């Protein structure tokens, strides 16, 4: 019905595997849920790219 998100998906999963400091089973997790509902693609880069910016080599 209602069309919300096309390549934002794939590209989600792509930014979050593609984060250098992203501990693994981190990377894991986000994609788990990215695939049990891609609608939390943007909140999973979120924390991701938090927690790849936390696991900085700062």
């Amino acid at each position: 019905a209602d069309n919300k998100f096309n390549k934002e998906q794939q590209n989600a999963f792509y930014e979050i595997l593609h984060l250098p400091n992203l501990n693994e089973a981190q990377r894991a997790a986000f994609i788990a849920s990215l695939a049990d509902d891609p609608s939390q693609s943007a909140n999973l880069l979120a924390e991701a790219k938090k927690l790849n910016d936390a696991q900085a080599p700062k």
